[PDB]
């Protein structure tokens, strides 16, 4: 069920087109994806526990190792990373955009504190139901909170984005950084 979850998020991923929208003064990321079959349910594809895990990111550089759950609630944020509903499943794929966020400034957790220590050239692994993926930062970028910019698709690249989060009320500055798809000898 391993090799068939993995089908299945790309299926999803086939009827997605991926978006996202980091909105002025909001301390989330927003989905912003429409999909052309929704009984490719969510929250049950690349469901690897009851809890809702996902996927694991690593990001050498600065020693992350975190869990990824479906979602950006609240409280899943302070379980882990959030996948952004709306944007690709982190499975890869031409013409995806995988979006992935988590807190910095937290005393609880360390989240992606670091984030801003991420420079091009870093690689970003996504590890996933067996498989491993491995993304190249091509861009990093502060947003402030008066700016919004949107995520899209580009072309037929295969990219993996990660922003910080915030709680409730707190308005500063975002970290976005963008990788891309490389392939490392096996
Ligand atoms: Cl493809
Ligand atoms: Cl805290």
């Amino acid at each position: 069920d391993a090799k068939t979850q993995v089908e299945q998020a790309h299926a999803y991923n086939d009827a997605l087109s991926a978006g996202a929208v980091l909105e002025a003064n909001n301390h989330v990321p927003t989905g912003a994806g429409s999909s052309k079959d929704s009984s490719l349910q969510y929250a049950n594809i690349l469901k690897a526990n009851n809890e809702g895990l996902m996927a694991r990111l690593k990001i050498p550089s600065i020693s992350l190792d975190l869990p990824v759950y479906h979602g950006t609630a609240d409280d899943t944020l302070l379980k882990g990373l959030g996948h952004l509903e709306g944007t690709s499943l982190p499975v890869g794929g031409e013409g995806t955009r995988s979006v992935i966020t988590g807190h910095r400034g937290l005393a609880e957790a360390t989240m992606f504190t670091n984030l801003d220590k991420v420079k091009t050239g870093d690689s970003l692994i996504v590890e996933v139901f067996g498989e491993v993926l491995t993304y190249r930062v091509t861009s990093t970028k502060v947003v402030e909170p008066e700016e919004t910019e949107a995520l899209r698709v580009e072309e037929g690249k295969d990219l993996l984005t990660l922003v910080t989060c915030t709680p409730l009320g707190i308005n500063t500055h975002r970290i976005l950084l963008t990788g891309e798809r490389i392939y490392p000898t096996p």
